Parts: C-alpha cells; structure tokens; sequence
C-alpha cells in the first residue's frame, strides 16, 4: 500500500529528494541520468540536465513507450519544459496535474522501463 | 493522491532514484545526504554512505525524533544496514515490512524533519 508519513518537528524548509534528470537518448532512451547516477547503455546522445529548483516538481509528463522508453517530455510547476527527448515509435502516454515524487525503473543496454510514484491532483 | 504507474517493457536490471544515504549526526541528524545532495547544517560527524545495489530497497527504517531527527537506522532486503546515527533523544517509530520510495524532509541548521514515502506490505 503506497503512502507516506513525516516524522519530527515544524521548522526548517522543504527538500525532495530528487535533484535532477538528463536522459542518453537516439531512438530510444538509452539511459536515464538522475541525481547524476545513470542508469542504461552508452547509445545515443547526452541531453543536458534538468536541476529542479526550489519547489520545482514535474507536473506533467509524456512517454512514449512499448518495450523500451522510447521518448520523454515534461513540464514542471514552474512552466520549465524539459525534451522531448528520444525516437517517434511506441505509444504515447499522459500524466497532467500531478506531482512526480520519484522515478525507478529497469534498464540495460537501454532504458526498458520507469516506474513513476506521483501524486494525482 | 499517491499513485504509481509503470510504462515500457518488462526487460533490464531495477534501479531506484533514491542511490545513496549519509548523514551529519551527533546528538541530532544534523543532515542528510540524498544522492550526493546535502540538507542540513554543517555541524556533527560525516558517516559513510549508503550506495543501493539493482533491486535493492530499504525494507525497516527506526526514526528517533522531537523537534528534530535525532537519530535514524535501516536495514535493506538485502540485509545490509546503515547507521545507527545520532543519539538517544526524542521518541523511537519503526517503519516494518516496507519498501522505502523516497525520502523528503525539511532542513535548516538540522534536520527538522524527513517525509518518507513507501509501500506498506
Ligand atoms: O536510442 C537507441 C539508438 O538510437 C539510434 O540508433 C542511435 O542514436 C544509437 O546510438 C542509440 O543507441
Ligand atoms: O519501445 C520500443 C518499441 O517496442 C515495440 O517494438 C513497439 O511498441 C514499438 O513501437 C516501440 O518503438
Ligand atoms: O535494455 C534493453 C535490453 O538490454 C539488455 O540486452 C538486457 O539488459 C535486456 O534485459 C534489456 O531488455
Ligand atoms: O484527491 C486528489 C486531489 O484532488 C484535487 O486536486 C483536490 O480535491 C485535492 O484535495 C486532492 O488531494
Ligand atoms: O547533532 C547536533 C549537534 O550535536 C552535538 O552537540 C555535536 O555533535 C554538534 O556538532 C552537532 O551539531
Ligand atoms: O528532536 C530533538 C529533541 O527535541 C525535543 O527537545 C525532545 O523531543 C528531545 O527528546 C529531542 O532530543
Ligand atoms: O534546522 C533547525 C533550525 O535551523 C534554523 O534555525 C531554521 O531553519 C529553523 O527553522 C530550523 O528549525
């Protein structure tokens, strides 16, 4: 059961703990790059990297998946937009009015799947 | 509403966005350490840090807290483990039987607080 608790006292301000995305990309995403830990293959190019801002969080998202991730895009709360980034196959999927909260996955030789937690708004 | 959705296929090796943990600790987590990125003061000890292994997840987690995080230790279902960290103070809770999403939290010269997203089984 997904869900979250907080622990300790009032002060002090916010942190995520998700820092910032870049993406290796030709076709498809060869790797996904996140806090600077990347995860994939060595293909394609290297995008430039995504440094969230103080509460900065993506909004929303489009991937275009089917075996693989094929293609990325997203827009944070702040209207910063980052790719799209990757190839035209797949299908394509939206996320709009969310709060992206962590990215995990699968990858290989390239980036084979995420697995997005995000709050629904 | 915390949600999760997963796109692409069912190939590669898991990776979580959530790679390392350390902490600035004496008698209160003075800081922590997410991927690299510092929250908190300068004060207290550095400990080592935590890397995350493919498939590898924080599974039981004792926070000891107040007005701020004094104290914090996990284990992984790997059955490796980090910390204890800090001192004695403030009140013990245990998150059991869990697989650690993401850690959020608030920050100034201490920690002050640590938001933890999780599934709970
Ligand atoms: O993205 C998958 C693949 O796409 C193209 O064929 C090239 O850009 C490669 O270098 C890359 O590995
Ligand atoms: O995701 C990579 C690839 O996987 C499958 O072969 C199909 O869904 C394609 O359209 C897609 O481009
Ligand atoms: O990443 C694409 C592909 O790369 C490697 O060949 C393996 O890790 C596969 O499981 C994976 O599907
Ligand atoms: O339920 C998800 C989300 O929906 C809307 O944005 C509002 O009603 C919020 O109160 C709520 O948390
Ligand atoms: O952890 C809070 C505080 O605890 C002790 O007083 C020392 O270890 C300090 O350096 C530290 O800042
Ligand atoms: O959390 C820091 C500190 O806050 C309060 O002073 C109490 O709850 C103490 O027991 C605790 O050590
Ligand atoms: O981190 C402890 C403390 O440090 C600073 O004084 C401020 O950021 C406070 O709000 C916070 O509670």
């Amino acid at each position: 059961s997904l869900t979250h608790r907080k622990f300790g006292g009032s002060g002090g301000s916010p942190f995520s703990g998700l820092s910032s995305i870049a993406v290796r990309s030709g076709s498809y995403l060869d790797a996904i790059i996140i806090d600077g830990v990347h995860h994939g293959g060595s293909g394609g190019n290297l995008s430039p990297t995504f440094t969230f801002g103080s509460g900065e969080y993506i909004s929303n998202m489009t991937i275009r998946s089917g075996d693989y991730i094929d293609n990325i895009s997203f827009e944070t709360n702040m209207g910063r937009r980052f790719g799209p980034y990757g190839g035209s196959g797949g299908s394509a999927n939206t996320l709009s009015n969310v709060k992206v909260i962590q990215i995990n996955g699968s990858a290989g030789d390239y980036l084979d799947s995420l697995d997005i937690y995000y709050e629904q708004y």
